[PDB]
DNA sequence: TTT
């Protein structure tokens, strides 16, 4: 996996459409959406927890996700609550896979502990961790300055509806209110399909979808938060990215009406498949999927009166129109995996096909009373599915009643169709719970029915199969597999519930309804006392605000979707964290150049942009003449502002000092270089690369210091120099940007931390006393013996052998020592994991790389022996190589021994021995004066203003520097001190933004004194002490 | 809940 095989695909056909970026690429946003049932499901189960330490787990994710987005507005964080029969049909269906699931895997046990199903709303559980949230929420923003700002929102269990869908309730009802912003820009945490085609139906103009990279899981490669980067795609590209696929449907000189066409491909992308209803065989995505529906619709377009999906209501005409046509699709499927007048031939063998499966998979006679109440159903569903998008849940009670799909090809008179559900209303609770849970979780439910989930006499023993069958349509997998089981009834169901009710216990019977959404807001006014919850400890004073606001407070009754295209809103005009391809001129194609997105090259086609040859002469004095000095924006559509510093060409060069001769050689190089990143990354085709344009960045505001007199504010641009093809570079466009300070006092309060950048004391603590130079006093410390340390280290450093050499020590051949020395998987691992080539890692003192050549330590080495002496013919057979208990026994073997707790590290970062830590932690155990002055006001470091290339070392940090924190870093309060133990780069994988392609970042490994003992920090966040 |  590593990502959704829908996001891959969109992601591949449309390569400027989505990105890996780290926590400074993240565009601004207003409104967070945080969907809880993922995370809760990674802290509860991914091994022994207790609830106390999930819960502050999962308290941490939200922490750290917050601290890394930053919503400037809003913050909805929303919990699965009870939702309509449609879902829970499915969700049932989850439930007792993981039940049965789970008894397998503790089958190996017997070969030789939490109940996850409690994560549905009702359990215990769930509303325990509602209550720890509230009350996370309210420590959180009423302590955190950070949490103050912004309004927050939650939608816990107590709340009906999933997640995903309250969030698109509140959204829906968002832009139902007058003085709402048209320009807010949304962020929806998630990547599956069902959340794009949410976000993109929103019809919101700033819209991003993303999650992080990793789990937060892999912390045994020690990454710090700052270091973790997200998948995020741009629904605003994918707007233009159809606008482009579906080109030939205009027809006349004018764009298309996005509204309509989006409104369609939602459509389209519902059919691939979606929770709610079964599958269709014939539509997968690997399968090519949507290139079908989407020739499908093409060819079938002038026909229809207009769109199938109107505002979110159907129009039944089209839609058979469409489904008739997507026949041609399904027979072909047919005669594909058939084996697994030759058309009439085909046509008799697909319809025995058809009745033979009615009859056997179906369990029903092919009256053609059957294929009625399937196109029925099916129709009801489809429109179902539209209604809880576009206009919010139109039916609780709904729900599709087969296991599979419909014959597409027996799908006709859908116009006849009648649909008609009501609204009925959510289920209790503990009736969801009894409709959900299989009889392995009867626990999860109070004591009253568990009876009824377990005793053969039960009314409803037929819904609580010990054995379940299960139908796989040529899907592979277990969990894509079909789940047959009846579908409860709910006449019968709540009347096999009617005793029980009285009997439930007072707080079951209490914790049995339905309940509100909280509003917090951060009040200066003290609101009181907070009692502690496990692991919260308790509050003296809350400063926030807690509010119910109940599910029909945002309920919005109309005619029309709201989730109409708004007006108001500007799409002439950038935001600069949002992409728009509208402001060059291009053409494009549909290709199969392989691009890389991921890890692999594409195996399909995707868009080709080519931005027309550009009316200026493509010469150096006249690229100059228009650009050089000017500020414009490169990078397209993934535009930034940047300052052009110079022109090339093969031959010459201009610079602001004039013109003078360039290296062909290097210059050849760059535009290779370019060329095969905009073709292979970004599906971009630029007419030439003859005249190259050379920019920096905009890197923030800067604010003067102007003698005695002033405060001047002026623009900042970057250190790094970085090129571009002159043919992309877009100019003269207007840009939606948006709290000067005014004294120099204001700047710098009195009492306010000052960090020193001049020479007596370069990286010292200090105070601001009185704005005047800068009245000033400077806190200082002693700095510790580190050159004892540094000698013993250096020592070890010294203890490294190299292939060959430990290749002789241990008389094994090359190859052997290369699978023995880093990963071998056999079917279970079998290698010693000391270095990792094609991910390119090295396991801390073990293996180490330079000239592309491994190296390997002492403690390698005599490892390397043990496994030998103990496993001899296993090595024999590393040599020799291009019942079952022996694995089990030395991956265990291996699986126990210290390296596996040593830490595994990048190639190219330097690290330590616990031995020299243990000097250093001594040397500051040892060790344990106000200086007053004046200084100049560009020296001084304002510990979250102050732009990081004014403190930058101009030498590159090394092993052992005298570090301090200035801007502030998730965990660590600014002014920590400490020294480096480690220095580590990192580097985007396929960085997207062609400035970032090869930029390496510097993260530390170091030790402060202070406990707060070792956290890994950006170079940007520190000073070194001279 | 995801794959
Ligand atoms: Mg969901």
């Amino acid at each position: 996996m590593g990502v959704p095989k829908f996001f891959r695909y969109i992601s591949e056909r449309y390569p400027c459409l989505s990105e890996l970026a780290r926590e400074h690429c993240i565009p601004e946003f207003d409104n967070l959406y945080l969907d809880m049932n993922g995370i809760v499901h990674n802290c509860s189960h991914p091994f022994h927890l207790e609830e106390e330490q999930i819960f502050q787990e999962i308290f941490n994710y939200v922490d750290k996700l917050f601290y890394l987005i930053k919503p400037q507005r809003l913050f909805f964080l929303s919990v699965d609550g009870v939702a309509p029969r449609a879902k829970m049909n499915q969700q049932r269906s989850r439930r007792f896979r993981t039940a049965r699931e789970a008894e397998q895997q503790e089958a190996k046990a017997a070969q030789r502990r939490f109940d996850s199903n409690c994560i549905t709303p009702g359990t215990e559980f769930m509303v325990r961790l509602q209550e720890g949230l509230r009350a996370f929420l309210k420590t959180k923003i009423s302590t955190d300055p950070l949490w103050q700002r912004c309004t927050v929102i939650l939608s816990g269990q107590e709340a009906p509806g999933e997640g995903e869908h309250k969030i698109m309730d509140y959204i829906r009802y968002m832009k139902t209110q007058p003085d709402y912003d048209p320009n807010t820009r949304h962020c929806l945490y998630g990547l599956d399909a069902a959340l794009i085609i949410l976000g993109l139906c929103t019809h919101e103009l700033h819209f991003v979808v993303l999650r992080e990279e990793v789990k937060f899981g892999r912390n045994v490669k020690r990454t710090s938060v700052e270091e973790t980067r997200f998948f995020l795609l741009h629904l605003g590209l994918l707007r233009e990215y159809l606008e482009l696929e579906f080109d030939a449907l205009r027809t006349d000189e004018h764009k298309l009406d996005i509204a309509q066409l989006i409104d369609d491909w939602v459509l389209m992308g519902f059919l691939v498949g979606n929770d709610f209803i079964p599958h269709l065989p014939c539509l997968h995505i690997s399968s090519n999927a949507l290139p079908l529906l989407y020739r499908t619709y093409i060819g079938i377009y002038p026909t229809l009166g207009g769109n199938i999906n109107e505002n979110g209501k159907l129009n039944l005409r089209r839609l058979q129109i469409f489904i008739s046509a997507l026949t041609e699709v399904e027979l072909d499927h047919f005669k594909e995996h058939a084996d697994d007048d030759e058309n009439a031939v085909l046509l008799k063998e697909f319809q025995n096909y058809k009745r033979n499966f009615y009859r056997n998979k179906f369990k029903r006679d092919p009256n053609d009373e059957l294929i009625e109440e399937l196109c029925h159903h099916y129709v009801n569903a489809l429109q179902w599915v539209l209604d809880y998008y576009y206009r919010g849940v139109q039916s609780w009670d709904w729900y599709y009643p087969f296991h599979y799909t419909p014959f597409i090809s027996d799908l006709k008179n859908i116009e006849q169709v009648e649909i008609a559900f009501h609204m009925g209303t959510p289920f209790l609770p503990f009736q969801q719970l009894l409709a959900v849970l299989p009889a392995a979780s009867a626990k999860l439910l109070p004591v009253a029915y568990h009876d009824l989930m377990l005793l053969p006499t039960s009314p409803l023993a037929e819904f609580y199969p010990l054995e379940f069958e299960s139908d796989l349509n040529g899907k592979k997998h277990d969990w894509e597999a079909v789940v047959l089981i009846p579908f409860i009834d709910e006449g019968r169901l709540l009347a096999a519930m009617l005793p029980c009710e009285a009997q439930l216990s007072l707080e079951e019977r209490e914790r049995n309804r339905h309940g509100p959404m909280y509003v917090y807001k951060y009040s200066t006014v003290a609101q009181g006392p907070m009692p502690a919850y496990p692991p919260l400890r308790a509050l003296p004073v809350l400063y926030c605000t807690e509010v119910a606001k109940w599910s029909h407070e945002i309920a919005v009754n109309l005619p029309y979707s709201v989730c109409i295209e708004l007006p108001n809103a500007a799409r002439t005009v950038f935001f600069p964290g949002f992409p728009t391809m509208q402001h060059l001129p291009f053409d494009f194609e549909l290709r199969n150049d392989r691009v890389k997105v991921f890890e692999q090259v594409s195996r399909n086609q995707n868009i080709v942009l080519k931005p027309r040859k550009r009316q200026l002469e493509d010469t150096l004095t006249a690229v100059a003449s228009q650009y050089l000095g000017k500020v414009i924006h490169v990078g397209w559509p993934h535009l930034v502002k940047a300052i052009v510093v110079r022109v090339a060409t093969r031959d010459q060069r201009v610079d602001s000092e004039g013109i003078t001769l360039n290296d062909s050689r290097r210059f050849d190089s760059e535009c290779k270089a370019l060329q095969e990143h905009f073709i292979n990354r970004m599906g971009i085709q630029f007419a030439n690369y003859d005249v190259l344009v050379y920019v920096r960045t905009f890197a923030g505001n800067s604010t003067e210091f102007r003698d005695k007199g002033a405060l001047m504010v002026r623009d900042s641009w970057s250190s790094s120099v970085t090129g571009y093809p002159a043919q992309g570079v877009v100019a003269d466009l207007t840009v939606w940007e948006r709290k000067n300070f005014l004294n120099v006092e204001h700047y710098f309060p009195v009492g306010s931390t000052i960090f020193l950048i001049t020479d007596p004391y370069y990286g010292s603590e200090g105070t601001v006393q009185d704005p005047r130079r800068i009245q000033v006093s400077i806190m200082v410390r002693p700095e510790p013996k580190v050159n004892a340390a540094r000698q013993l280290q250096e020592e070890r450093d010294r203890d490294y052998l190299s292939t060959f050499q430990v290749c002789n020590l241990l008389r094994i051949s090359g190859r052997t020592l290369g699978r023995l020395s880093g990963t071998v998987w056999v079917v279970h691992n079998i290698g010693l994991q000391l270095k990792y080539p094609r991910q390119n890692e090295e396991r801390a003192g073990y293996c180490f790389r330079t000239n592309n050549q491994w190296y390997y330590s002492s403690l390698a080495v005599d490892l390397m022996r043990n496994y030998c002496q103990r496993y001899p013919d296993v090595i024999d057979f590393f040599g020799d190589s291009n019942g079952h208990r022996r694995v089990e026994e030395l991956a265990n073997w291996v699986r126990q021994q210290p390296h596996m707790k040593v830490e595994r590290i990048s190639c190219g970062s330097k690290t330590v021995c616990r031995e020299t830590i243990e000097l250093l932690i001594a040397a500051v155990d040892d060790l344990r004066k106000h200086v007053k002055l004046q200084v100049k006001p560009h020296l001084l470091i304002k510990p979250n203003v102050t732009l990081p290339d004014v403190y930058r070392s101009k030498r590159p940090v090394r092993l052992f520097d005298r570090v301090v924190i200035v801007r502030t870093i998730y965990m660590v309060p600014v002014g920590t001190k400490g020294t480096v133990i480690g220095i580590h780069p990192v580097t985007d994988p396929n960085p997207v933004r062609l400035e970032c392609v090869h930029a390496v970042d510097t993260f530390c490994k170091v030790l402060f004194d202070s406990p707060v003992r070792v956290y890994k920090v950006p170079e940007i966040a520190l000073v070194i002490i001279k």
